[PDB]
């Protein structure tokens, strides 16, 4: 058996634009997500977050499904234009009303709420005075985070400023892939240093206004190793993973690497604004999903396509890379506390004449990360709790509809929910307190 710590919190994880449907219902005001995904070209088949999983409407059902799994912990992200729809001023005593009642509803129930404050869907208001780009969004990230504290900080304990900055400001602003859909080096580096400058206000206020309570930051990871025998998967490693924002957190600077490339395309004098960026946080949480085979070639870095498995993403699925980031963010930074807050898979699901998904592949891929996950408990990583990406299958992004990540198998045309194997295999861990 591979059993967990005593409190080991087991959680599921969704995203607001993800799941909710009806943006602009209630006086929200549009997000970037909403215009990106209504602009031709930008999401597979023309799909948007207008319907969604209708968690908007079937809140209730989707946390007594959470309940009835005997899942520990509720990760889900706040719609910030549901709050402030203009982004600052005004806020929308609507929005804060339905995540009031999924608050007090999950406490009720005895799940622990895990708020991500920002995951990736902006108040187009302030895209249009520069979003991310801009410096002011230390002060806009900072009034909404005061908000969600003052009005939830007495129930919520747990908080996490930014979900996956890398993604924000690389796959937005240089892929242009994502929300805000732009395409330059410079815009993006600038995202990356005004991400750290607000998430480090936020912890700020955090202090002055939830004296009892956690706050943290989540880092995208992939677990790259090198084709041959390598400098490349070091770089990798620090611009793609949790040192391209802990080393500035931690030591007050961007890695040796990352400065290599990219110091012509952050502000000339950043480091002004490094002492702030070490404001102290609770926690670290990493999302882990894929290894990466690495070569260097004249960012001066592609990846190797390898046999191995892949899921419905093409994504090479490596279970040992979980146990690596793990070991290697406490040998580099050693913080307090660790959460895997995003572990998951797509796979094609179908539902069979049996009327149940059966998902081994799913079951199988968790189960590996679990157990790797475990590994490093036992030599030493202080790892809190683990959470599925996700609860629901849900809108994937510029992928839409087309990529299904949950435990729960939404039929779209009904919203009817059917939990899958691995759902009911990972209650079943859950209750078990970790595998046999
Ligand atoms: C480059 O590293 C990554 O993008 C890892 C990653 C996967 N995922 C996320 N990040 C987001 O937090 C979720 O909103 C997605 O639905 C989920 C699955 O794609």
């Amino acid at each position: 058996v591979k059993k967990f710590p005593e409190g080991f919190l087991w959680g599921v994880a969704t995203a607001s634009y993800q799941i909710e449907g009806s943006p602009l219902a209630d006086g929200a005001g549009m997000s970037i997500w909403h215009t990106f995904s209504h602009t031709p070209g930008n999401v597979k088949n023309g799909d948007t977050g207008d319907v969604a999983c209708d968690h908007y409407n079937r809140w209730k059902e989707d946390i007594e499904i959470i309940e009835k799994l005997g899942v520990k912990a509720y990760r889900f992200s706040i719609s910030w234009p549901r709050i402030l729809p203009e982004g600052t001023g005004r806020v929308n005593q609507k929005g804060l009303d339905f995540y009031n009642r999924i608050i007090d509803t999950l406490l009720e129930k005895g799940i622990t709420p895990f708020v991500t404050i920002y995951h990736w869907d902006l108040p187009f208001a302030l895209q249009l005075k520069g979003g991310w780009a801009n410096r002011e969004i230390a002060d806009w990230f900072a009034e909404y985070s005061r908000v969600l504290f003052e009005n939830f900080g007495d129930r919520v304990k747990n908080w996490i400023t930014l979900n996956e900055p890398w993604v924000v400001a690389i796959v937005g602003h240089l892929y242009g892939v994502h929300a805000p859909g732009m395409r330059d080096i410079y815009v993006a580096f600038r995202a990356v240093h005004n991400l750290l400058r607000a998430h480090a206000r936020a912890v700020k206020v955090f202090r002055e206004t939830v004296k009892d309570g956690k706050i943290g930051i989540v880092f995208n990871n992939g677990y790259f190793e090198p084709a041959s025998e390598i400098r490349a998967v070091r770089f990798m490693h620090q611009f793609n993973n949790y040192p391209l924002f802990l080393n500035p957190i931690y030591r007050g600077d961007y890695p040796e690497l990352v400065l290599e490339f990219a110091r012509e395309y952050l502000p000339e004098n950043y480091k002004d604004d490094m002492s702030e960026i070490q404001e102290k946080i609770d926690f670290v949480g990493l999302n882990y999903y894929s290894g990466h085979l690495v070569k260097f070639d004249p960012a001066k870095v592609s990846f190797v396509e390898r046999d191995l498995p892949k899921t419905a993403m093409g994504w090479e699925i490596v279970p040992e890379g979980i146990y690596w980031i793990l070991k290697k963010v406490k040998e580099e930074y050693n913080p307090p506390e660790v959460y895997i807050t995003e572990n998951g898979a797509a796979f094609d699901d179908v539902v069979s004449e049996d009327g149940r998904v059966h998902d081994q592949n799913r079951i199988d891929y968790l189960k590996a990360h679990i157990g790797q996950a475990w590994k490093a408990i036992q030599e030493g990583v202080p790892l809190k709790g683990y959470f599925v990406w996700s609860l629901l299958d849900n809108f994937e992004w510029a992928e839409g509809y087309s990529k299904r990540f949950g435990i729960v198998y939404v039929d779209y045309s009904t919203q009817k929910r059917i939990v899958k194997d691995s759902g009911y295999w990972y209650s079943n861990v859950v209750k078990n307190n970790g595998l046999e």
